[PDB]
Formats: structure tokens, sequence, C-alpha cells
């Protein structure tokens, strides 16, 4: 029962999401090996994901979490990159910091997983991990963290916790990464279609 509502570029909801994509790009310690070499994206399309089943399932668990955490869901908007975005938007999320589902504040970190682990073999057409041509897709997701276990960084949550926060302890300009272990603690709210852009 998933529908995808296309947002117009002049829509304020389109604009606030593009600005989160763009302003959270960083350099990566692999010099672009996994995700490509770029400072910004070309946003081709932003679609709002509407699914009543999956939404109700998210909100039910969010209420459970907040009740176990002094009425605080600790809800964030985070990026998720995966080859299986198609399954995720229709079926929901299913089952470094464990065997959970990973999310990032840096859009460019999630971009490293679009074609698979460590960027896989790159795009299906050119086998190029820095392809400036093929169309990529990321999810921008509403995620319930509850009480998050702090991990200073370079299955189930820990007892009494609802998620893990990977705090970058060495990396200079990195933002945080997060892990949940219950698929129903995240709702995929926007599907973003884009290309990475070659520096001039
Ligand atoms: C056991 N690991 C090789 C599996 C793994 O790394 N899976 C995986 C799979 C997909 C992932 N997608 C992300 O957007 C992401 C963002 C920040 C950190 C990790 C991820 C991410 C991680
Ligand atoms: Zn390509």
């Amino acid at each position: 029962g998933t529908i995808l509502i296309d947002l117009s570029p002049d829509d304020k909801e389109f604009q606030s999401v593009e600005e989160e994509m763009q302003s959270t790009v960083r350099e990566h310690r692999d010099g672009g090996h996994a995700g490509g070499i770029f400072n910004r994206y070309n946003i081709l399309k932003i679609q709002k994901v509407c699914n009543k089943k999956l939404w109700e399932r998210y909100t039910h668990r969010r209420k459970e979490v907040s009740e176990e955490n002094h009425n605080h869901a600790n809800e964030r908007m985070l990026f998720h990159g995966s080859p299986f975005v198609n399954a995720i938007i229709h079926k929901g999320f299913d089952e470094m910091f464990g065997a959970g589902i990973y999310f990032a504040e840096n859009s460019s970190k999630s971009n490293q997983y679009v074609y698979g682990i460590g960027g896989g073999t790159g795009c299906p057409v050119h086998k190029d991990r820095s392809c400036y041509i093929c169309h990529r897709q990321l999810l921008f997701c509403r995620v319930t963290l509850g009480k998050s276990f702090l991990q200073f960084s370079a299955a189930h949550s820990p007892p009494g916790h609802h998620s893990v926060t990977g705090r970058p302890s060495v990396n200079g300009l990195a933002l945080a990464e997060y892990v949940i272990y219950r698929g129903e603690q995240a709702y995929p709210e926007y599907l973003i279609t884009y290309q990475i852009m070659r520096p001039e």
C-alpha cells in the first residue's frame, strides 16, 4: 500500500530536504574509494513515502519507547543508503556496532552503501563507484533512538537501551552514525534520487 508523492522544487519541504542532503556532505578517509569523489549532488527528484501500515507500526513502537524513557522518543531524521531501497519503501525495514540497521547524519556516509558494502562493484552499468552518470537513490528516515548506548568510535540493543550511537572519537569532521535492532523504529519518509557531481 505504498504510494510515492513527487515534490515540486519550489515546495518548502523539497527545499529543506535538499539542504540536508547537500550541507551534510564531507570528505571521507578513503579519498572517495567507496562512494565517489564529490563535494555536492545534483538532486533529480524527491518523493514523499506514504504507507499507512508501516506508519502505524512506527508510531506504536515509538510510544512504547517514549514510555520507557521519561516521555522522550529521541526521534531524529537520518540518512540510509542501501541497494534494497525498493524493498524497504514497500515492506519496511526488516530485523561496526552489531547486526542491526545503520543510519548516518552525513549523507555522504550513506552514499558509500548505495551500491553495497564499501560501495560494492559500483554502478550496475559502468562498474564505477565514482560514476557521475548513473542515478543513485538514498532514504531520509524518521528514526526512534530512545535511550541510546554511547559508543566512542574510530541482534539486540544493550540491556536497558533502544539503540547505539557511534560517536566519532578520532575522525576530524565526521558526524555521528546510529544503529537500531528493531525495523519498526524507523520510517522511510523521503526517497531522494540524485547524482554525485565532479569537482571543477
Ligand atoms: C557488517 N557490516 C559490513 C555491515 C554494514 O556495514 N552494513 C551497512 C549497510 C548499510 C548501511 N547504510 C548506511 O547508510 C550506513 C550509514 C552509516 C554507517 C553504516 C551504514 C550501513 C552499514
Ligand atoms: Zn554509471
